[PDB]
């Protein structure tokens, strides 16, 4: 099991104020950390972060927190359950800010809540480095779902926060795991609203933070475009693995997807764009399923692409960041409907 600690300095919070925090399972013969990212959507205004504090408060709150937590699929310390990366030092953060982990600010006289996220990543790491990170030679940021999104948006930051505390021998890496969305046409077209237009939204609500590249490029009022993998993904230094399904259930969801000629020729032209968004991504892994999320999931190791796992993928990355013979590192589908891989979860 991995047991939790709440951070040290209580002003990094939680929606409602309470403090933050993380669960930690320590490898003491390990020099590898992986860092795990929560999911769970996001809420924009007043009324919205209302409703998700009365029947998803866990996303908003440490007060009803366990001590500790199972790890699973890539968590696991266990080699049957993860070929990958059993011995390294595994840490769950969870997802109580609601901002995609881009928010920084606090709770206040003008603010019902804190939207903390891309603090809390910063406090994290820094409160580690007297746990044992101060010895490690790669630092893994991983996530699923909008903490996949949220790898992307602070991978980088992350890198320079170790350079300029003096620690320029740890390898920041990322792994997103079903953060990669398109802004795309509806199928079909109050919270009616386009991911789009709630999260440019919730920027301005959470005082949002993006990658400084991405910023530079985009400018003012039009920071949303980095929460979108295909935009920022060409501006970040560290090397990143991208896990993404070519039907992804929430991407239908915003699609407003839930089968004629209409609908056929809708779903096919969504995978055949998210291919094509992934063409020059090297570290890759991309099924033909309909499907959400993967990573931390107990059957993870039963998914392939042209023959190879998930868990054999990301140790050929490894190797790779020392082509390799039988060892490949992208792997994209290129079959066109949900189910056309017949390793796809049941
Ligand atoms: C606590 O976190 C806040 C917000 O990131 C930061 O400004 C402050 O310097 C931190 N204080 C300590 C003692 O870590
Ligand atoms: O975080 C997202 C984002 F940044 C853009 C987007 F289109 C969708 C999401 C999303 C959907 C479920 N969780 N997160």
């Amino acid at each position: 099991d991995l047991r939790l600690h709440l951070l040290l300095n209580t002003s990094v919070t939680c929606n409602d104020g309470s403090p933050a925090g993380y669960y930690l399972k320590e490898s003491r013969g390990s020099r590898r950390w992986l860092l795990f990212l929560e999911g769970g959507w996001y809420c924009f205004n007043r009324e919205n972060c209302d409703s998700r504090y009365d029947t998803m408060r866990r996303l908003m709150s440490s007060r009803d927190w366990p001590r500790t937590r199972t790890g699973t699929g890539i968590l696991s310390s266990q080699p049957e359950e993860n070929p990958y990366w059993w011995n390294a030092n595994m840490v769950f953060i969870p997802y109580c800010s609601s901002d995609v982990w881009s928010g920084a600010s606090s709770k206040s006289e003008k603010n019902e809540y804190a939207f903390m996220g891309a603090l809390i990543i910063q406090e994290v790491v820094r409160e580690l480095l007297g746990r044992g990170l101060s010895g490690a030679k790669v630092l893994l940021l991983a996530g699923s779902s909008a903490g996949g999104t949220g790898v992307l948006l602070n991978v980088d930051r992350v890198a320079e926060q170790l350079e300029k505390l003096g620690y320029p021998a740890i390898q920041v890496r990322g792994l997103a795991d079903s953060g990669w969305f398109l802004d795309n046409k509806q199928y079909r077209h109050d919270t009616t609203c386009a991911p789009t237009e709630a999260i440019r939204r919730g920027i301005r609500y959470w005082n949002g933070v993006v990658p400084e590249r991405c910023r530079r490029q985009f400018q003012e009022g039009e920071e949303w475009n980095c929460f979108f993998g295909y935009k920022v993904y060409p501006t970040l230094r560290s090397p990143v693995f991208v896990v993404q399904w070519l039907f992804d259930e929430a991407q239908l969801t915003v699609d407003n997807v839930h089968v004629q000629e209409g609908l056929r020729l809708y779903i096919q032209n969504l995978g055949r764009e998210l291919r094509h968004t992934l063409k020059d991504v090297p570290a890759s892994f991309a099924p033909a399923c309909l499907s959400h999320e993967i990573i931390i999931r107990s059957h993870w190791t039963d998914v392939q692409v042209k023959g190879t796992s998930l868990p054999r993928a990301l140790h050929c990355w490894d190797r790779s960041l020392h082509p390799l013979k039988g060892c490949p590192v992208h792997l994209v589908d290129s079959c066109p409907w949900p189910h056309c891989n017949p390793s796809c979860p049941t």
